[PDB]
Order: structure tokens, then C-alpha cells, then sequence
């Protein structure tokens, strides 16, 4: 009875696999067209409804070259997903907000017809890498009629994050030396209320960089995550509770969440 499900039901190996279970076209915004954002791409699946519209920044020097593969890999789910470029590849965290903001708004008011008939304006997520992902947690703590937030390796001075409502799945490196979990990730998650629904995701042997590249943990939870929260989906609690295996084995060096989610 739940209006916004999408797709077949899942299982482990249809959220690792490389595509999902929908075709996906794309929409370039130019530099010049994008309003308080330096452009992107929009990827959308072909096949006919309304989905849930989710916005990814990149970091300090980046470009959405650095988080394509995740973007499509998200849309081929059953997504909108426009993964940005910033207005200079030197902008802060902050400004990062603000651009993802600008972002959402030009995919719900002034993308062409194809994108905005596949969005359900009323269920956004926002997601961003590094200097990205602290903009994701400013961003969400300013807004909380967001639905999901998924903060990648986050790097941000500010590591007080009491005021964010948005379900935020925190993804952390554990060898990272550029946003270190010790004084980044761990911090910010630690500080997010006990009384929101919230993970937190250390990947194994990893640095920053491995959200800049095809991995199927950072695939398959990141699906999970906007599943469960922007399209309420309750077959996708099975992946999130318990979560990842902790340890020997393992999927990851360290899972923690809020489990069970309200
Ligand atoms: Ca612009």
C-alpha cells in the first residue's frame, strides 16, 4: 500500500550489481544555463512515473566526473539524480550547500519537461564527497522537509550537527588523511541526534578517494539508504538493520545506526 515503491524487490546482489533495474537517460545543464551552480548532469529512469529528486556535490577540487558513477548507478534504481559541478572547484562546504540547494531547484523549475514529469517535487535527498558531504550535513541542517542525506567521506570545521532532522547515512574512510574519521565522520555522527534515523559506515583499507570510483558497499547502502527514507520503502530496512557485518569477513571496518528507525 505504499504509493512510491518502485522496482522488484531486492536482494544483496541486485543492489551490488553495476546497473539496477532501470534504464537510464540523461540531461546536461551548461555552466552558463545553471543558476547558483556551475552545471551538472540529470540522469533519469526512461521508464514512465514520478520519483524521488537527489542532488550530489563533489569536493574541493573536484568535478561531477568524480561521483558520475554513483549518480547513474542511483538513478538506474528508480531516481532522479543530477550530479553537479560547483561554481569554483575551490568553494566550501557552505557554498556547497547552497549549490546543491540551487540544484534541486533548477531540476523541479527549469529542466525540460522529460526530468520534471519524473519528479515528485515534495521527496528530495542530497548527498555530496568531502568538502561535498559537509554541505550535505549544512544543507540538511537547514532543511528538514529533506528526506535522506548521505554525506561521503565528509570533511567540515563545524562538527556539531545536533540540528539535523534528515535521516543521514555517514559514509567514512578508515585510512582517510584528508578528512580523518578521527576529527571528521566519527564526530559529525556522533553529534547527530540519537532520536533521527542515522547510520554510520567506516569502509575497510580505504582512502578519501574511494567514493571517487565504482564500489559496490558504497553502491548498494547509498540505494538502500534513499530507498528506505525518500520513497519509504520497507523492503529496503533488510539491508540497514542490522546492517553491514562489522568486522572478520566483513563487509566494512565499522557499522552504527539508529536501527530500528522509526
Ligand atoms: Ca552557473
Amino acid at each position: 500500500a505504499n504509493p512510491y515503491e518502485r522496482g522488484p524487490n531486492p536482494t544483496d546482489a541486485l543492489l551490488e550489481a553495476s546497473s539496477g533495474p532501470f534504464s537510464v537517460s540523461e540531461e546536461n545543464v551548461s555552466r552558463f544555463g545553471a543558476d547558483g551552480f556551475g552545471g551538472g548532469t540529470i540522469y533519469y529512469p526512461r521508464e514512465n512515473n514520478t520519483y524521488g529528486a537527489v542532488a550530489i556535490s563533489p569536493g574541493y577540487t573536484g568535478t561531477q566526473a568524480s561521483v558520475a558513477w554513483l549518480g547513474e548507478r542511483i538513478a538506474s534504481h528508480g531516481f532522479v539524480v543530477i550530479t553537479i559541478d560547483t561554481n569554483t572547484t575551490l568553494d566550501q562546504p557552505d557554498s556547497r550547500a547552497r549549490q546543491l540547494n540551487a540544484a534541486l531547484d533548477y531540476m523541479i523549475n527549469d529542466a525540460s519537461s522529460a526530468v520534471r514529469s519524473r519528479i515528485d517535487s515534495s521527496r528530495l535527498a542530497v548527498m555530496g564527497h568531502s568538502m561535498g558531504g559537509g554541505g550535505t550535513l549544512r544543507l540538511a541542517s537547514q532543511r528538514p522537509d529533506l528526506k535522506a542525506a548521505i554525506p561521503l567521506t565528509p570533511w567540515h570545521l563545524n562538527k556539531n550537527w545536533s540540528s539535523v532532522r534528515v535521516p543521514t547515512l555517514i559514509i567514512g574512510a578508515d585510512l582517510d588523511t584528508i578528512a580523518p574519521v578521527l576529527t571528521h565522520a566519527r564526530p559529525f555522527y556522533n553529534s547527530l541526534p540519537t532520536s533521527i534515523s542515522k547510520a554510520y559506515l567506516e569502509l575497510d583499507g580505504a582512502t578519501h578517494f574511494a567514493p571517487n570510483i565504482p564500489n559496490k558497499i558504497i553502491g548498494k547502502y547509498s540505494v538502500a539508504w534513499l530507498k528506505r527514507f525518500v520513497d519509504n520503502d520497507t523492503r529496503y530496512t533488510q539491508f540497514l538493520c542490522p546492517g553491514p557485518r562489522d568486522g572478520l569477513f566483513g563487509e566494512v571496518e565499522e557499522y552504527r545506526s539508529t536501527c530500528p528507525f522509526a
